[PDB]
């Protein structure tokens, strides 16, 4: 349940993080005392590899700051969906 509190705050931040177009999905589970996060994000289709690595680092910083306990963070980046 404190798990849902963390997810909500994480989503609130990510929504306001300009390098991220949208949150695709946030999953969390407990592995003993470790919280495991899987974060899927939409980003601009033209990002470079370096920018993508820099966004994963920002996401990781956000989680580490919000969650007091030990965590693992896996981030996946997807091209934002463009209008047809």
């Amino acid at each position: 349940s404190h798990m849902e509190d963390y997810i909500e705050a994480i989503a609130n931040v990510l929504e306001k993080t300009p390098s991220i177009s949208d949150v695709k999905d946030i999953i969390a589970r407990e592995l003993g005392q470790v919280l495991e996060f899987e974060i899927d994000l939409y980003v601009p289709p033209d990002i470079t590899v370096t920018t993508g690595e820099r966004i994963k680092k920002e996401v990781n910083q956000i989680i580490k700051e919000i969650v007091d306990r030990k965590s693992t963070v896996k981030v996946r980046l997807f091209a934002a969906q463009e209008e047809l």
